[PDB]
Order: C-alpha cells, then structure tokens, then sequence
C-alpha cells in the first residue's frame, strides 16, 4: 500500500553526550544546549536536547521521535537519536540562532531583503519535502522555523504532523478539522508574514473564537508596509477559501527564486545591502577542537 519506513532510530547512550546550559524550558519539558562525542569517534557534535514522567504523555514525544526521525532533508530538522533514560531525550541538531521567529525581531535593523527571501525559499523547499513524503505539518510557524546560521533554516516541531494553533489556520481546519498539504500553504502565507513584518503577532488582539468569522467576512492579515504588492499577493493566494486556488509549495519555490534574484524589486527596506549578519567566513563566529556539524557527522 504504503512503502516501508526503513529509518533507523538511533538508540544513544546518556554517558555518549553532555548537557551544557538550557535554552527553552516549558510544559512539554526542556530543551539543553549540549555536545555529543559518539563513541571512540574524535568528533564533537552541537547538540539540542529535548527532555520530559506520565505514560500517555511519553507516548507523544516518540510520535514526534518518529516523524523526526524520518526525515532527511536540507531545509527540515532531523532526529539524531534518543536516549532512554528514565526521562527519555531526544537528541536534534543544535540550532544556534534559535527560532526565525525571535530572530526577525532582535535583528529587525539588520535584515536585508535577500535573507528574507531566501528564508521564504527554504521553508518552501522543506515543506514541499515534507510534502513529497506525505506528510502535512499541521503546526507551520514562524516559532517553529529555526536558524542554523542566518543564511539556512529549517522546519521542526513534528509534535502535530501525520499522513490548536488558531490564527495559522487554514479556515477548513478550524471549522471542520482538515487537514491537507493547501492547508500547510495557508500556514505557510501566515509565516511568510510574520517575516515581512519582523515578527508581529497575527490579528493581534483579536481572541481566536472571533478569527474564524472574521476570516469569513473575508478579512486577512494586512500588507506589511515593506511588501511590495508582487509579494503580498503571493501572501493572499496562500489565504484563499478554496483549497486547490491556493499556490502549490513547488511554485512557492519558483516564485520566490525569482524574486530572490532581484530583491530589491520586491521588497523595500531602508538600508537595504548595507547590512551584515554574522556568517561562517567571520572570526568567533564558532573545545572547538573536533567540533563537526551533525549535518557533516554521518551513520553509525
Ligand atoms: C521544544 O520542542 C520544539 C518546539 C515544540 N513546540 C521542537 C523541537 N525543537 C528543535 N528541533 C530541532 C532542533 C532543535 N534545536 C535547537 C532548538 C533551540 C535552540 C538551538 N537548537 N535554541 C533555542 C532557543 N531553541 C528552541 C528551544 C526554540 N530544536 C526545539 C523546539
């Protein structure tokens, strides 16, 4: 019917990695900055640790270990391996600029257009990945897009996706409970504005039992002042009634590459190519010693 998942789960030793600080605490749990040093590899890899003890509760983090676990892609967060302690971790890749969401914020003033562009790009890229493997996300946002360095992202957060969230909604999800791949482009025109907007939060204000009439009477989220009507348009198709009208993530992908060419066609910026963001031909910008990206670090 299906073709067999042949993932493999990677069952890692607590002894095998070291917790460092904390970088997220929350109802789920918490989240550590760590170091793995597999084996008698003469490796160090970066690290995020996600840890828990209530039984129907564990049983969600290994259906999100499962998901993550079975992914493979440039532009999507995979799982590394867990580890069964009486907790029980997940071990993903150290992602040090946390999420885009944060960032658009703390960096505002210095976020040219062709980074947003290209952050528009590679979300589309790891979402029609994600739809390639049929899979539907269910949960796309800002929050959950994270900075590997300024210059590449990733899509993470499984804890929803199969084969509430309100005003990242798609309007037949949050009337009738569906969920497709067009509904995840829905998501996805809110993210893309939330960019545009260095990270303002959607109908701010308004309490999600109004949203979804307010999405009846045909109101969307407003033009950020720096879109040009070119990209905004992109936005609005994206928030469309009829599922099919909607932009299909391969054309995401076109579209924005395009005007990643010509950024400045498409999006208006004061400052604009004048600005720097830190990147990997900088000086401090990373023991040090064996340190290796998970993305390098490959099988057992
Ligand atoms: C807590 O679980 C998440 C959100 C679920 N709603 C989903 C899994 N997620 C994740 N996934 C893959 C890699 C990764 N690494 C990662 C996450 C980091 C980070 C560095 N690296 N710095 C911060 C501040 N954070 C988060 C807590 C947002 N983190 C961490 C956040």
């Amino acid at each position: 019917g299906e073709a067999p998942n042949q993932a493999l789960l990677r069952i890692l030793k607590e002894t095998e990695f070291k917790k460092i600080k904390v970088l997220g605490s929350g109802a789920f749990g918490t989240v550590y900055k760590g170091l793995w040093i597999p084996e008698g590899e003469k490796v160090k890899i970066p690290v995020a640790i996600k840890e828990l003890t209530s039984p129907k509760a564990n049983k969600e983090i290994l259906d999100e270990a499962y998901v993550m676990a079975s992914v493979d892609n440039p532009h999507v967060c995979r799982l590394l391996g867990i580890c069964l302690t009486s907790t029980v971790q997940l071990i993903m890749q150290l992602m040090p600029f946390g999420c885009l969401l944060d960032y658009v914020r703390e960096h505002k003033d210095n976020i040219g257009s062709q980074y947003l562009l290209n952050w528009c790009v590679q979300i589309a890229k790891g979402m029609n990945y994600l739809e390639d493997r049929r899979l539907v996300h269910r949960d796309l946002a800002a929050r959950n897009v994270l900075v590997k360095t300024p210059q590449h992202v990733k899509i993470t957060d499984f804890g929803r996706a199969k084969l509430v969230p309100i005003k990242w909604m798609a309007l037949e999800s949050i009337l009738h409970r569906i969920y497709t791949h067009q509904s995840d482009v829905w998501s996805y025109g809110v993210t893309v504005w939330e960019l545009m907007t260095f990270g303002s939060k959607p109908y701010d204000g308004i309490p999600a039992s109004e949203i979804s009439s307010i999405l009846e009477k045909g109101e969307r989220l407003p033009q950020p002042p720096i879109c040009t009507i070119d990209v905004y348009m992109i936005m609005v198709k994206c928030w469309m009634i009829d599922a099919d009208s909607r932009p299909k993530f391969r054309e995401l992908i076109i579209e924005f590459s395009k005007m990643a060419r010509d950024p400045q066609r498409y999006l208006v910026i004061q400052g604009d190519e004048r600005m720097h963001l830190p990147s990997p031909t900088d000086s401090n910008f990373y023991d040090m010693d064996d340190v290796v990206d998970a993305d390098e670090y490959l099988i057992p």
